[PDB]
């Protein structure tokens, strides 16, 4: 199983119901026996902006910077700042890695969007040849625990905001899976400022009660790697054997592969599929 | 039509693709008879962060800080930090907004999700009581021009990374159209590191040429309000009538109104409604 884990959060406020649902998953976690470290981005006063500051060492087109090659050769050399490393250190050695944070213009906070863009580093994080499934942190679990404004209804599939599983792709098939991580479902708390100080209780309570058997669970599905073709020259398009036998299929296999038929039913909010 | 541009830039380095495209951008409009205004947010040394410290005045709950209901009433009252007030100003003034970065994590850099954060603030930018179609900005128009490392066939119905139009969704329906922006096809230049030299020259030309008349432009397709039933009450879903007569349809309205129906081809990318 996993012995280890992360929690990163992305509040202000220690007041909020954000630290409160980090602090329930950390005792929740150490009870079961857990090793569990935190990045608590706002108390650490993380800096989010990528920068060639974000390489110690010479660059080597200084006149021509460009990020993702001089940050890949910073870290094969060991020469990434080290407030960066110290975050890759803490993904290494975690099984299971907690992203807690508000839902902020339908996506993620600008300060955990800066810890992806600094810390998720070329071979790393990912590799082109080893991309999605096959990634670096594919024996890892994900888990997005989400708190929100609006109402579910409003994000159900006939809600004016559209649906959930929408804004949720591009974090999760994008950002998670693409590096290997196994997306485990997602934890949605909606409308929490609406919300009975009552059931404001059992919301903790209900999380705690599922990081119990967190590990066990199965994963979200996203299309396997060994449907496409993983070259350049094809464009790394579905290999044809595949693309035909889909093509009597009702469904298509998930939110971003559609395929132009129906999505199946919450694709990135629950799993079996 | 508009007389009133601002471009805001999200890249780090003036040896950019996106930086080439800013000033082509601004160069374009000006031969036209624009007034141009800036945001390159990195230049501007730009506090992404959202926090108590975007209110200048005295908090009405100071042990008990939430953001949403403070930043208004700095707005109403006039407390609001200065770098923001000056946003707005240029944001006030603008007829048209033109969005120019790089594709970073399947979204927009941290530095710009930063800057929505902080400067589109309730009932500046957006109320409850008027969201999407009747928001602030209905008389305003924007427009995304992205720079992709991989190449459009991993962003097809086929590709890999599946489809572009789920990745734009949460910026263009959740950010822009919410606060009332007629959002305008996006600009999409993918594989920027691939292209040869004599074809990035043709990309800059496109891409001012399209400027020339960019505001005679018909707008993307969204779902309309008058759709919905708006009220808490209602939970701001579909009316009954609307969702009778839309099963008769093959299509689904948009890509988070698919209705776990097709979604129209290019509904993000592609206008004609
Ligand atoms: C810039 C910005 C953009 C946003 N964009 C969106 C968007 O696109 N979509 C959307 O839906 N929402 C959006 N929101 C709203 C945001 O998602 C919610 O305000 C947030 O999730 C509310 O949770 P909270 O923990 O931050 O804080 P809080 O509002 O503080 O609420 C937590 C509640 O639980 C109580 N509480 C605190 N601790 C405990 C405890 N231990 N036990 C029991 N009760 C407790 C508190 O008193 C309070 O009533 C946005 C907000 C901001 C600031
Ligand atoms: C943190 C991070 C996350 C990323 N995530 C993703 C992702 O999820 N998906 C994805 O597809 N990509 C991703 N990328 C890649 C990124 O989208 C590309 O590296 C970027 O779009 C390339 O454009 P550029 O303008 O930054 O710079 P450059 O790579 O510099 O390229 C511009 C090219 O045009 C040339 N040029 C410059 N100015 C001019 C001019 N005036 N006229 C003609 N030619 C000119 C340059 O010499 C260069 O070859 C990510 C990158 C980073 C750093
Ligand atoms: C979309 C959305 C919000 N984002 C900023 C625009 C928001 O702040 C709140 C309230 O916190 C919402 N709930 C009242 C319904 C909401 O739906
Ligand atoms: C997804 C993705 C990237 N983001 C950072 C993870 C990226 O940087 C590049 C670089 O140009 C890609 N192209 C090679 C295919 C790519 O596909």
């Amino acid at each position: 199983a996993g012995r280890r884990a992360l929690i990163v959060l992305a509040h202000s406020e220690r007041t909020s119901f954000n630290y409160a649902m980090k602090e329930a998953a950390a005792a929740a976690l150490k009870k079961k026996g857990w090793e569990v470290v935190e990045s608590d981005l706002y108390a650490m006063n993380f800096n989010p902006i990528i920068s060639r500051k974000d390489i110690t060492g010479k660059l080597k087109d200084p006149a021509n910077f460009q990020y993702p090659a001089e940050s890949v050769l910073a870290y094969k050399e060991g020469h990434l700042s080290p407030d960066i490393v110290a975050e890759q250190k803490k993904l290494e050695a975690a099984d299971l890695v907690i992203f807690q944070f508000p839902l902020q213009w339908f996506g993620v906070p600008a300060i955990l969007k800066g810890w992806f863009e600094r810390v998720f580093i070329g071979e790393f994080a990912y590799t082109y040849a080893a991309m999605y499934d096959k990634g670096p942190f594919r024996s890892k679990k994900a888990v997005l625990s989400i708190t929100t404004g609006g109402s579910g209804s409003m994000y159900s599939l006939q809600g004016i905001h559209g649906d959930m599983n929408v804004i949720l792709w591009p974090i999760q098939s994008g950002i998670l899976h693409f590096c290997g991580f196994q997306v485990l479902e997602p934890q949605l708390t909606y409308s929490i400022g609406h919300t009975p100080a009552d059931a404001r209780i059992q919301i903790l309570e209900g999380w705690k009660k599922r990081l119990e058997n967190i590990w066990d669970e199965t994963p979200l599905y996203f299309a396997p790697s060994s449907l496409f073709d993983l070259n350049f020259q094809a464009g790394f398009l579905m290999k044809k054997e595949v693309q035909d036998e889909e093509k009597n299929k009702k469904f298509g296999l998930s939110v971003g592969h559609h395929l132009g038929k129906s999505i199946p039913t919450d694709n990135q909010i629950k799993a079996r599929k």
